[PDB]
């Protein structure tokens, strides 16, 4: 080895690995990126489960992030900072099982809690090496060893013939644990505690988290779980062994192809080819819902997460999970007529009605009728500002705020701790539009302190912010409560509970707590909107 | 023999008493006969106009109520015997009483109509809360009142029978009302500025009026308090009529000619006695015997009627009370009483929100059951008392109002509302229930002003405000004080705007929605989910 700083050589598992010494505002970091934790997913291994990774000899480099999964690019809006910054930002390829460490350096004297985060991108994008889910910050500040894994998403990750040997399904949820199995094994080389693994995740990363919470195998690879803006339960998160079957084999024809003769000729597809089709199989005109996620395959989700959630025991669990205040005006741009970036996104009741019926795809005209009923305000029932945002809402609330509502609730009546929030912080720099308020992801670049690199124009109070928002996480983290041990003078932020639902606001004022997260709307997704489709 | 007290009215000669009311004498003129004894073979029947009489009617005295149910769940209880029947009951009560100023109008006074209610199956024009001589003497106005036929007696129908056509206690209505344009000069009354007033079956009354052509030229403004033609208990088919009518018969021990004919050889109490036995589900809210959708009076339900209707020259004046549901509960919806607070468990709510919605299937009872739930305080027992008065009140009035209301003003209507939130310092019910439906009568009657009833002088003050309101109303279609300024003033109720203003002891406030969401989860959303089970 040499003439290398001593702090960056690591050996894990697999063999030898080189990190790289990373500036962080208040000092250094090691970055380990791009450590290979499985097999590349690649040729007869492609919607296979991952196979951990073969040793390698010699020392790895692992000072770059590795690729990003084969996914779909965003270009909607080319060039526009806020979709670019979701774009990967490495090679695209199949071959792209790694994942990320950083920590403290010099790495951590004692076991330091480990935070693995798990992005999201509705499961067909995504990649642990964007920007905003750079873990130098938590390592500095916080000192946390952070863990970021790379996972197949779209067909790679989440085709599925169900009952198949050749593509089971859920893969790269199996990416996600072997990960997090790498992290029990080789985290403690890093001065990470495998007896202190928190996954957080935001979105299709937060359901991913839940799907970890409801499935065995994942339950002994960490301890406490954030979910941000997403949950396993609700629309999107995953599909039936049905569904999954029929979009599978629809993907099959649209690109030429018993199922081990499909898969085999799904195999011999370009990467690019998946990718360029897997949009067109989904069964209606919708928006907030994704072609290939989690399939409940009795196998990794042993049932529904719904039925996992509403009878599963999580007494062992401490839970953070949250909202951001717009969780649905992202989704409205990517094709609810009406709606833009580039413009207040003002929409008539027709567009309205319409926009009712793709973001809430799988309603009857009951349903969407009973969405439209709830949301209109009757009293500027046209206004175009009103229905602009509960347009919005209706989607937020329909994938995010009520699952996650849904999901505090059960998790809590079930024995887990369970800390709600809801992120409310709409960073100055957002390029979106004022109209799309807070939407989600948007509280990431804060719980991962990208306020505090000076170079990225936060305002102090939010680089503030940020340091709150990365001591709730990482003290969540240490010891399954968000609040500071030390500083009692803050507000305190109180466990989540059916009887109480309290969650605490996430902005640049003080913990406020509030009571009942949107819970006469979430009735209305959680309790009644089901029944309106038993009939 | 005081000449004040003489009015020669087309049928004869009429002997009024002299009245006093706090301010002065009142010209009261009480028992009017409009029509002819709806007794005998008459009972069921249209009535028909009352015959001349010779000499002197002695109109001083309230006449006989109409044949109906006696509320006996509270026995004693100012609360329920203020609606209880303060005269006889006879069949033989189609009889009308007016009040006017004494000296008697020297120019045409505008005309108000009051229509009790009593879910059709009750009431009386002659309840001290109806008593006219407040707003005789204090506002000119000629007050008037009728009795009509109440339960079974007024609204039995065998659809397109001849002997028992329905809506005949609407008809009885219609007469005094016909009465009212051919008599009322003769009293210094208005025959051309009649305002039809009335709460809950009586607004439901009014509305009705309002939606038949051979009323409409019998007034020229409307008030409905606390009710509407519209919703869930103010009419019904022509085929649940017959089904009921046919029920009541069946229960009594009875071809339409055939089993009227038997019926109409029946005790008054009889037919009284089994009124409540049938309404199809256990039910609040739902009255046995209401005016029917029979083609004729009502040419098609009052919801087609509402939709469609022209109501570009009317004028209008609706209304709710803060608690339009309170009162009904403790008439058979379990865990609910005058008594205790009434805290109802979630099982209570459930149970009671079938009953209250009686009509609702399982989807629909628990969309209403959602609706209504604090999901904040799912399980309270205050919340869910209050949920079940609410459920009860806007299902039946508030929304069955809003949806009025709307229509009303979109097919051209001048519409006003209100929602009246003053609960009387008097009110014998308890706190829970707020303001319950019936509780608004007394002050807009003025009732308040007669110092011997013990209401705070604010009270006073109040109901001088709502008898202006209600006379300004009658006089000019408009409630608003041409004499006052910055008031502030009430608004038109307007599909746009929807605002009304709260009636309360502080100065008028408008508010814009009348429970905007809520009604539209009743008028818009519940009708859909029913209209596919
Ligand atoms: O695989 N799908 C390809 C495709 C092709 C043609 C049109 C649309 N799609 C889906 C992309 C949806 C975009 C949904 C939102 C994208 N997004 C990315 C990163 C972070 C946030 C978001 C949006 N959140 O609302
Ligand atoms: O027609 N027979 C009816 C009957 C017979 C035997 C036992 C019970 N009932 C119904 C009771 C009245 C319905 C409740 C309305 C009571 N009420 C009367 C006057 C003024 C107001 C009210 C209550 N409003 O909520």
């Amino acid at each position: 080895e040499g003439r290398e700083d001593p702090q960056l050589l690591v050996r894990v598992r697999g063999g030898q690995l080189r990190g790289i010494r990373l500036k962080a505002p208040g000092g250094p970091v090691s970055a380990f990126l791009g450590i290979p934790f499985a097999e590349p997913p690649v040729g007869s291994r492609r919607f296979m489960p991952p196979e951990p990774k073969r040793p390698w000899s010699g020392v790895l480099d692992a000072t770059t992030f590795q690729n990003v999964c084969y996914q779909y690019v965003d270009t909607l809006y080319p060039g526009f900072e806020g979709t670019e910054m979701w774009n990967p930002n490495r090679e695209l390829s199949e071959d792209c099982l790694y994942l990320n460490v950083w920590t403290p350096y010099p790495r951590p004297a004692s076991p330091t809690p480990v935070l693995i985060w798990i992005y999201g991108g509705g499961f067909y994008s995504g990649a642990a090496s964007l920007d905003v889910y750079d873990g130098r910050f938590l390592a500095q500040v916080e000192g946390a060893v952070l863990v970021s894994m790379n996972y197949r998403v779209g067909t790679f990750g989440f085709l599925a013939l169900p009952g198949s040997r050749e593509a089971p399904g859920n893969v790269g949820l199996l990416d996600q644990r072997l990960a997090l199995q790498w992290v029990q094994e080789n985290i403690a080389a890093f001065g990470g505690d495998p007896m202190s693994v928190t996954l957080f995740g935001e979105s299709a990363g937060a359901a991913s988290v839940g799907m970890h919470i409801l499935s065995l195998p994942s339950r002994s690879l960490f301890h406490r779980a954030v979910l941000q803006s997403g949950t396993p339960n609700g629309p999107w998160a995953t599909v039936s062994a049905g569904e999954a079957r029929r979009r599978a084999t629809l993907l099959a024809r649209l690109v030429g192809c018993n199922d081990t003769e499909l898969i085999a000729c799904l195999r011999t597809r370009p990467a690019q080819d998946l990718v360029d089709h897997e949009w067109h199989v989904l069964p209606q005109e919708s928006i907030f819902r994704f072609s290939f996620v989690p399939v409940v395959d009795g196998d990794f989700l042993s049932d529904t997460p719904e039925a996992l959630i509403n009878t599963g025991d999580f007494q062992d669990l401490q839970v953070l999970v949250g909202v951001v205040k717009d969780e649905g005006s992202y989704f409205l741009v990517y094709g609810v007529p009406g709606f833009s970036k580039d413009n207040e996104s003002l929409i008539s009741r027709a567009q309205f009605l319409a926009g009712v019926r793709i973001g809430v795809p799988q309603a009857s005209d009951l349903a969407a009728e009973a969405v439209v009923l709830h949301y209109t305000d009757w009293l500027h029932p046209e206004d175009p500002t009103h229905l602009r945002d509960a347009m919005s809402a209706v989607v937020g609330d329909h994938n995010v705020v009520c699952p996650v509502a849904q999901l505090a609730g059960r998790l809590a009546a079930q024995g887990a701790r369970v800390y709600a929030y809801i992120f409310e912080h709409r960073a100055s720099t957002l390029t979106w539009p004022l109209w799309m308020g807070v939407p989600h992801g948007y509280e990431i670049e804060f719980i991962f302190g990208l306020p505090l690199d000076p170079s990225l124009n936060y305002t102090t109070e939010e680089r503030i912010f940020a340091q709150r928002l990365m001591k709730y996480w990482t003290n969540f983290a240490r010891t399954g409560d968000p609040n500071d041990p030390r500083d009692s003078k803050s507000p305190q932020w109180p466990p989540y509970t059916t009887a109480a639902q309290q969650y605490v606001s996430l902005n640049l004022k003080p913990l406020e707590v509030r009571r009942g997260l949107r819970a006469q709307t979430c009735a209305f997704w959680n309790r009644f909107l089901p029944k309106l489709l038993s009939a």
